[PDB]
């Protein structure tokens, strides 16, 4: 059928989208605390370092895919590649991003995710040397589109192909349905070398969140249809492994049921 | 001693705690050096018991981030009011309180129990019962009906005994003292400036007894100690501030037999 109406829809949604309420609802605690070694926060964490641990995951350069206002998903990437590119949609989102690398005050706070995160990679970081590490890696910021078949535009500034990808929470959230979401994991897909590695992360089973006055529309996906869309775009999964949202971790901020976590290798 | 009248906390932790020497980034620094040697002595598990006091704690607890975890009753001492104050600013959140959460999260970094920086400084606050005062001059460094459950499990000390004395014998009398407080069989660890002879606290200017490594060994002897562990961190040139002289820092793990 056809894809512009839904797409129209997301695009509209997303005017209203704060960048400042959304940071709050998902990364300030209940959900962003990481004392409770329990909690959602931490394992996502941990799924980020263990993977990076294996040290299958290399090479000079990684996008990141829809980023929106955060840096947590790149915390342990970032002593895997020397050039990241981190994206979004949103302009908004994009100059949250650029107060956290100026180091401004008005910035959102990420420390308590990056000593966490030196904490489960068990090197003996201090958190200060991890940021700064992220903060000179990011070679740059751009706008994306993952519903264009070249989501980054034509002759876009990204070293491509990527040697690896990462997403959190963007496809099933600017995907209206189980085939727009297919297709923008399509779209992505040509952004990875074959051989590449693709950390996908994202809300199983979810309909809607708010983020301000924003409340958003979501593709509920199960971790199957996860696989199946993987397979489908030319991935082998190596990983995939789901969280099951806690009742009091359900606050009203959205109708998540579970958090999946995939690490997939493109085919080549 | 009475130069001790003169002794300013916030000055003190400026100069000790603060970069560069408070920076903990860097893993060949002395607060990295510290926690480690505290950290790898409790993770051995056998410096256990209920009760644990710190001896001439000051306005500082770093010494204390790994000890409390193996200590249910802990009583922190110092011989002036002001540390004393200091201490409980921190211990009840109160306002103006000194900002111990890098060395919280270094330890927690070095322990390596995957425990948030928060977890281990609500333990501490928790275990640490109270803040008595305290002078290593006397026979009885707490007096006569100290609150203070006795004997300890295990002591702990930093900068203070060489601090506060003199001489060598003052040094080793001090030592003695103390050790009364600790239950036979019981452990000391035991923190100090190697051939030290000065350090400045704001208007206070305080001497210090210039001792040696083996001359620290001795004293635990005499003192009727075992000697566990003896190490010495050597004091790198950048980190020699115009705060003090001292040349090394010394930790002994010690076993009261
Ligand atoms: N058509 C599109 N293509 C790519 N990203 C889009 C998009 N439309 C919206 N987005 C972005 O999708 C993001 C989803 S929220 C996820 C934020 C972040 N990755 C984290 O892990 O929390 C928003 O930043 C939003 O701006
Ligand atoms: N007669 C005495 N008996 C016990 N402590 C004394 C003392 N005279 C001075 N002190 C204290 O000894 C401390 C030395 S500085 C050490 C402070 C802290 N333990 C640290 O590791 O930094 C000071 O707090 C000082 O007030
Ligand atoms: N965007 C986003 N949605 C989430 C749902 C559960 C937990 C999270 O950290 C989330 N982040
Ligand atoms: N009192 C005192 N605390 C110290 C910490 C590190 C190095 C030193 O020389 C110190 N002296």
């Amino acid at each position: 059928p056809d894809s512009a109406p839904g797409q129209a829809a997301v695009a509209s949604a997303y005017q209203r989208f704060e960048p400042r309420a959304y940071l709050r609802n998902n990364y300030a605690p209940p959900r962003g605390d990481l004392c409770n070694p329990n909690g959602v926060g931490p394992w996502k964490l941990r799924c980020l370092a263990q993977t990076f641990a294996t040290g299958e995951v290399s090479g000079r350069t990684l996008i990141d895919i829809g980023s929106g206002p955060t840096v947590y998903q790149l915390l342990s990437a970032c002593s895997h590649f020397e050039d990241i590119t981190m994206t979004d949609f949103l302009e908004v989102n994009r100059q949250e991003l650029g107060r956290w690398l100026q180091e401004e005050p008005g910035a959102f706070n990420w420390s308590m995710y990056s000593q966490h995160a030196c904490l489960i990679e068990g090197k003996g970081e201090c958190w200060q040397d991890k940021e700064r590490q992220l903060r000179a890696r990011v070679k740059r910021v751009l706008p994306i589109d993952v519903h264009q078949p070249q989501p980054l535009g034509a002759g876009s500034p990204a070293p491509l192909p990527a040697d690896a990808l990462v997403s959190a929470f963007c496809l099933e959230a600017v995907s209206p349905d189980l085939a727009s979401f297919q297709r923008a994991l399509d779209h992505i897909t040509t952004l990875l070398r074959p051989g590449g590695h693709l950390l996908l992360i994202g809300a199983l089973e979810e309909s809607w969140y708010l983020a301000g006055e924003a409340r958003l529309t979501v593709v509920p996906v199960s971790e199957e249809e996860v696989r199946e869309a993987l397979v489908r775009s030319g991935y082998k999964v190596r990983d995939l492994r789901t969280y099951i949202m806690p009742a009091h971790l359900q606050t009203g901020v959205d109708d998540v049921k579970g958090v999946f976590f995939a690490w997939a290798q493109k085919v080549g």
